């Protein structure tokens, strides 16, 4: 595996039609950890629930 590689996965906000609560998450864009509205389902690993977790990995 390779946990650092998750840092270049594309931002994926998830499926709007799910019944999950939406939530702030963070993703790495190559120069910064950027906040986005995660739809609470789907997505990929470039998805952090704290800016600190994004910064400590990417």
């Amino acid at each position: 595996a390779n946990s650092k590689a998750v840092c270049n996965l594309p931002k994926l906000a998830g499926d709007e039609t799910c019944s999950n609560k939406t939530e702030i998450r963070w993703y790495y864009n190559g120069t910064a950890c950027e906040a986005f509205i995660f739809k609470g389902c789907g997505g990929n690993d470039n998805n952090f629930d704290r800016v600190d977790d994004c910064q400590r990995l990417c």
